[PDB]
């Protein structure tokens, strides 16, 4: 037991074929006895012999035993301290190039244990080039092994942009995604999805992950019984989804997201809405699919259930906004919001306690709902016009006398845009006129921002079809600024300005 020890060292530190080798197959034996190991690591000359012969050997039984020895040692916070003080990490790492399974296995786990409990280990693995070696090991097939490898990477990448970028350069994205769409073993899916989550916040990793088919691979696991796996997939998907606009094969993912809106889980709902919102920005096929599986229905139920939780309603309202314009079934989707009792909650969201990003999104949504003639009347009846006008008036004031991520100039355009559309209905024009908005619309012709000139001239154009309003618009002195705008680089502005002008001088 306790006494006869550094005999076995000398032999390992020897420079001969069988001599050091068969001497290895002994400390291995001795390391296996938990109280005999708890004493073996005390001699740094003994510790270091193990390391050396490991880095420089040729024997499959030799390596196995030296690794295993270190494996077995890495269980005591004294073993760890010893392996560290000795310099195991560069050798262990160097061992990640070996072709003998059981050696890889011992190396990875030892590094894993060091990475978990040993002060200073993360730095030394990076310095040894361990990230690159670990990425290259991702093509293996034993799941316990990949679990441990991906966890090493997670531990190294977390909070370390340098490590994230090296992972990128070694082809991590592709290799981690292949894992997500190949295996079923929860523990490994979960840790891989955590590496991907850590990489998904990096501006360079994100497109690389999206190009490897990340969105679809993460999509595959959204119905797993494991809640931690689903949630991690949801967060990664969300971080990535602004970069995923050009991706195809999105049908299954899109369908599951809609279902997930039904969920009792708040973070589930919040992510599915935020993902659907992003994946539906600009890409009209995505609009099509989400409408096809009942997305309008689901998004409305979600807005109704969220009440005043803006982490939910804001992205759900943004999604609804995307789904209600510029695609083959926009029109059906504009109707459907009304048919599922959406109109009263949408107008409500214009009122406190709603914060600006929500209000902007909601005004945008109302703009689009108004393109549908059968929404004219209920939007009016629900109170949309007076609030829109108040939001317009207040925001124009804030513009003149000089917020929370949104510029009042966008509220001005959004509200004037919505009123432009609402103004196609004759009763709406009466309400808009009664609110004495004409002076404000005329002032908005002088805006520096073209998009504001456009909606202002557009809405005046709608008002000017009624004789009384045409008279009013003239009495505001609209002729002069409309006259300069006939020459706008923006053809939207020029065209409306001539329609208003034409309706005024019919006298
Ligand atoms: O969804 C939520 O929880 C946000 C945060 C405060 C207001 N509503
Ligand atoms: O966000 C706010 O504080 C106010 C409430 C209504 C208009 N904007």
């Amino acid at each position: 037991a306790t006494r006869a020890i550094p005999e076995l060292t000398k032999l390992l530190n020897d420079e001969d074929q069988v001599v050091v080798n068969k001497a290895a197959v002994m400390v291995h034996q001795l390391s296996k006895k938990e109280a005999s190991r708890h004493a073996i690591m005390r001699s740094p000359q003994m510790v270091s012999a193990i390391v050396r012969t490991m880095q420089n050997t040729n024997d499959v039984e030799t390596a196995r035993c030296t690794a295993g020895t270190l494996h077995n040692l890495s269980h005591h916070r004294e073993g760890l301290l010893a392996i560290f003080k000795s310099g195991g990490i560069p050798a262990l790492v160097k061992m990640l190039g070996s072709p003998v399974d059981s050696v890889l296995f011992y190396a990875i786990t030892t590094l894993h244990n060091l990475l978990l409990h040993q002060e200073g280990a993360k730095m030394a693995v990076r310095l040894a080039g361990g990230l690159q070696k670990m990425v290259a090991l991702l093509n293996k097939t034993n799941v316990k092994f990949l679990a441990i490898t991906t966890d090493c990477l997670q531990i190294l990448a977390y909070g370390n942009q340098e490590s994230k970028l090296i992972i990128l350069a070694s082809g991590g994205p592709q290799a981690l995604v292949n894992i997500m769409r190949t295996y079923t073993y929860e523990k490994l899916l979960w840790t891989t999805s955590r590496v991907l989550k850590v990489l998904s916040v990096c501006s360079s990793n994100k497109p690389a992950i999206v190009e490897a088919g990340g969105m679809q691979a993460l999509g595959l696991h959204l119905t797993d019984p494991s809640q931690r796996l689903v949630q991690n997939c949801l967060w990664t998907l969300r971080n990535l989804s602004d970069a995923a606009t050009k991706q195809e094969g999105m049908e299954g993912l899109l369908g599951t997201l809609v279902q997930l809106l039904g969920s009792d889980d708040i973070n589930v709902v919040t992510c599915a809405a935020g993902i659907l919102s992003n994946l539906t920005c600009n890409n009209y096929k995505n609009k099509m699919m989400v409408c096809q599986v009942g997305g309008i229905e689901a998004l409305v139920r979600t807005v109704l259930r969220a009440g005043d939780r803006e982490d939910i309603t804001e992205p759900a309202i943004c999604a609804l906004r995307h789904l209600t314009s510029r695609h083959q079934e926009a029109e059906m989707a504009q109707n459907a919001v009304r048919l599922h009792y959406g109109l009263p909650v949408v107008v409500k969201l214009l009122h406190p306690p709603s914060h600006w990003p929500l209000i902007k999104a909601t005004v945008g949504l109302i703009r689009n709902l108004a393109l549908c003639p059968a929404n004219h009347a209920p939007l009016r009846e629900q109170g949309a016009i007076p609030r829109l006008v108040q939001l317009l008036v207040r925001a124009h004031q804030d513009t003149q006398r000089r917020v929370e991520g949104v510029r009042m100039e966008e509220i001005v355009e959004g509200c004037t845009g919505a009123l432009h559309i609402l103004a196609r209905d004759v009763h709406n024009r009466i309400v808009i006129r009664g609110l004495n908005t004409i002076p404000l619309f005329v002032q908005l012709l002088y805006s520096p921002i073209e998009n504001i000139q456009r909606v202002a001239a557009g809405v005046l154009c709608e008002l000017a079809q009624d004789k009384e309003a045409a008279e009013a618009i003239e009495a505001e002195g609209a002729t002069a600024p409309l006259t300069e705008l006939l020459h706008s680089r923006n053809e939207g502005v020029a065209t409306y300005a001539a329609a208003v002008l034409f309706r005024m001088s019919e006298d």
